[PDB]
């Protein structure tokens, strides 16, 4: 279970294989966007560093990498967004607690059109960052989009909680495969992730195609595909923080599996997921050319919110910086004694 | 029997996407052109018109990345491949089985065979043939020049069942599954995707190449160009008397009209795609530095398919600049015909 | 005289890099193409023709990220500056100094004056440049609008002078200064410069603009397509009996050969060259925000004339396939006369 | 002068304006290189960490933006190897040893096919880095272009020892701003960086046209304007580090500049720069189209160079990291008390 190393599946397969294309805006939204939200945090010299090299701007930037500069700094923003904001339910004050769990969550989701106060860096800075963007995503989207958005976020929320259930619950490894794969599908952040991509795409496909069971499996496939991956490369923080949130973990606890064990179920679900991922595009209906060419577009944001994680995964210094490098290499991950 | 159709949206699925055009389309169509009208003896007018069917367009979509040789030598072989083809549907080898095996057999010959170095003065198609053949073998490990070899012959083996039926009076007595077996070949896009995996630089080891479900991407990208064509150069296989076509098949095996026919070309375009995505599925996986040109290689099956799709429309060789307005207005107009 | 002459090498210095062209340029000529084909009542055989003369290549290359509806403004422009200067070089205009006047008028009172909303059916050409004027109103400031303007200007008020000299009988007596004074304007490059700001979407401050370096950069620009296009346009000058070529000047004032007048052709394009850096030596900074777009736009009239010059060199309205043979083998072949 | 802040001149002005082109294989070399420095060198996770703050991959991806990937972490390694090399006369133990500082570029230089042993990472891992950079330049270069190579850093190492012995002879303000910007146009490293971008871009002009005075006059003005940008960027790395060779303490400490005026002389050389680029183009001849196309790439990688240590000053943890981004916006620059 808990050996010198353990032998990482190839996460970089099938859809994920290609030549990942990065926003070419990517430096210089960085810039603004690391200053920004390191003045909003107020963080140190040394604390704005550490989240520089964290380089979420890597991850939205291979996102959406069309998306003109503005688009990009927005995305970067609900990037660091969601960061701070899920390590609250992870690490942070919300972990064990329901009562102020469903209020963070209440009081964030209200921002999005509601009754929300207006923020400032000073008088709450993360739900300040969200609402920044929100408050961008409202000024170029249709209300269509804007509700996709809302109820997308709805979707993070509703597991963040469900998450903090059975956290206080002691169901943390009573829960098997289907509930945990159930729970991280909305806790990942992978659905509004897309539809912050779509954002920065520029890509509106109609409710009615979104809604189609096609497109809806294609974004659970790319919610597994980053849940998968994740739990893999931040395998090491869930045990140097002490979160019970991972695969790993629950495979090994729940069903005695050796470490190695684990991260191989991790790489057969992993591959059932682009056999789901084609078999569902099989399912897609067309909508003519003008409305497939963004679909097709669309089927991409899933596809490159999963390859972008991946890649981010692989050298992110929250995670394992320089090393995960020497982890794709040799698909060799080094453990804690 | 009508003016017109309404013909099926051909630019859905995957075909939807924004095709992308080799830069080096402009100075590659320059040289070819004047190249083939050279070897070919092509007059003003005649070089003129084949310009005009823009064949490079064609390559340029196949690869768009192929650097200004490679797809030079690919514009060479679409001359080629056009010369070739028409010698079989309009030209001496359409009734004439022993003609055309011994062509066929000299042909495959200069892949390495007991050939002789052919000219353009001693045999003009050949000669093309040849020269492609020549920067094929120069560039292309032992296992590509063989599949390259073994794709021009799928395609060639159905050229022979096709001037049998046609002789045989098997042209309106064959099902819609023995013809597209056969377009299958004699559409040659087998040889495409070999020529294209020239072009692209893709070099997928065989016995990757070999699984079912890439051969099943090569027998998709093969019926929707089959199926594309049928619709597009139907004036064509009418002005000329040509009966291999999924129209006059369905119009004249079973009684569908124009609108019915085209309709059910169609279905299957779009059943094309469904096939697509299910033989997708089942590709295993080859470790990342295999799958990369694993998912290049399926996309130079979609060019191909995708590269008719754009070039059908444009090329005067179909309906030249009318056929803009069929993408436009999905109306695609019929002769009079009596 | 000659079986045929050896031409200078056009494409040297700042022309020999490869050409960008508007990836846009297939969709664009689709419809450009058509359109006109409509206007004009073209049959299928003008029609063709037109489409081989490829005005979309030449438009492709001036503005090579001009969005399609932009790209295809500009063809739109080209045809009409292409059926407008024929009338004064072959047409009906050709030597009538007062109709010349006239349609000078006409078509200037489009741009806001008082002329009428024209159609294909009471006047096609005019319809063509009034069609453009509407679109180019639409998204350029007022200050652009009357560059716009002022630019045509310039070339309608020297297509003036020229019906001045083909009447007055000055047409080889006037010098080669007089002459290039003349085709800067006669050439179109000045509006089309305009067409380009447009289509690139650059909007430089007039002050800048004004600067003599940009406006030599303008001439220079408008000396190359004139040099370019009186070599390669020579063939047809000498079939519809138009005087106005520097390679005809040049023979009856001085007494040269067609080869010695091709050579000086290309003296004067290597000049050219050496005014444009020289030009460029003068120009003032205007800090980064200005500076990035007068470097595009200093690259927009580079792209103009490089943009004739491939356009000059595949054209059928010159020599269609034998130009790309004059530039493989540097040898243009004359009429045996 | 000691001011708190200066305001720079605006260093993005002409030829520097265009918006810079990165290698999009930055991401992938930049996780090889910056990895295999680490392992050779010996950082540890912060000094690493550092490094890749440092972001030289950012540095080389702008001197050839289309350069394939194993050339680009070549490049990035030279880098690493011209960063180490370079500290060892400035900072280092060569500073002010004239014997030392002989036998260091004599030793060096012998890597470059001559009478140097085989080091490794262990035995001498500088010298190592750059021989590792050598085997690979003379792989893919012709004869011509490795002595292009080896000379172009030959105008670096002696300019090193002249360093060196004006550090020692006292002569460091003794020297005016013609013999600093002589001896800058040595150590600045401009002259073997165009070399690497040569080899990276695939670009080999011939020697004679390379030996014209236009384009040695191209090279040098690119040198200057990293030598401008350089010592005001790494001024208060100048400072801290106790480094006289910089043109700000020059004209303080030589004339009677105070801190702000001695960035204007900065900024009318960094114009005045600008101005030599344009002349020297002027009397640059072609030498037909086919050569002029890769002059013209040559002429661009002068530039390049320039632009790419531009930006890379602005953004580089080496001198003001983050803080740089605020030098760009604002032009003010601080100064320690
Ligand atoms: C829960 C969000 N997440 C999951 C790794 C960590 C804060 C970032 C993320 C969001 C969306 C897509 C991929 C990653
Ligand atoms: C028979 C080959 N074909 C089919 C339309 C006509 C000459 C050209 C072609 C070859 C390969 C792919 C697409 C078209
Ligand atoms: C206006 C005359 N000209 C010059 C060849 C032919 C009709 C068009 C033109 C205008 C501007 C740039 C390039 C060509
Ligand atoms: C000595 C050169 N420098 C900064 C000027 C320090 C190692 C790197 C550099 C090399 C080449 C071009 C630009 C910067
Ligand atoms: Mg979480
Ligand atoms: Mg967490
Ligand atoms: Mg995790
Ligand atoms: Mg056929
Ligand atoms: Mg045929
Ligand atoms: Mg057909
Ligand atoms: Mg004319
Ligand atoms: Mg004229
Ligand atoms: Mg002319
Ligand atoms: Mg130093
Ligand atoms: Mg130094
Ligand atoms: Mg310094």
């Amino acid at each position: 279970k808990r050996p010198p190393f353990v032998r990482v599946p190839d996460l970089f397969g099938s859809i994920m294989s290609t030549k990942p294309v990065v926003n070419p805006n990517y430096f210089a939204a960085k810039a603004r966007g690391d200053r920004w939200i390191a003045r909003v945090m107020n963080f140190n010299k040394a604390v704005a560093a550490r989240n520089s090299k964290v380089d979420l701007c890597f991850l939205a930037s291979m996102w959406a990498p069309d998306a003109p500069e503005d688009r990009l700094v927005m995305m970067l923003d609900w990037n660091h967004w969601v960061f701070l904001f899920d390590d609250q339910f992870d690490e942070g004050h919300l972990k064990e607690d329901p009562a102020a769990a469903a209020e963070e969550v209440k009081q964030t989701i209200a921002i999005m059109g509601g009754n929300a106060p207006r923020y400032t860096a000073e008088s709450n800075p993360i739900r300040y960052v969200f609402q920044q963007c929100w408050d961008r995503l409202k000024a170029v989207s249709s209300q269509e989009m804007q509700q996709r958005w809302i109820d997308q976020h709805k979707r993070y929320f509703d597991q963040l909680l469900v998450q903090v259930d059975q956290q206080v619950g002691g169901e943390n490894f009573t829960r098997d495969v289907e509930a945990y794969m159930d729970l991280r599908r909305g806790t990942i952040g992978v659905y509004p992730a897309i539809s912050l991509s779509e954002y920065g795409a520029g890509v509106n496909v109609p409710q009615h195609v979104y809604d189609h069971p096609s497109l809806q499996e294609c974004m659970k496939v790319s919610a597994d595909l980053v849940t998968l991956v994740n739990d893999v490369l931040s395998y090491r923080k869930d045990l140097e923080l002490g979160v019970d949130h991972n695969l790993m973990s629950l495979l090994m606890q729940r069903d005695n599996l050796s470490a190695q064990q684990a991260v191989d179920v991790i790489g057969d679900m992993v591959n059932e997921c682009y056999r789901r991922w084609y078999l569902a595009l099989a399912e897609l209906p067309s909508y003519g050319e003008k409305i497939d060419y963004n679909v097709m577009k669309f089927v991409e944001i899933c596809r490159a919110v999963a390859q972008g994680n991946l890649y981010w995964s692989f050298q992110t210094g929250r995670y394992l910086g320089p090393e995960g490098h020497e982890v794709h290499e040799t698909g060799i991950m080094y453990l804690p004694p």
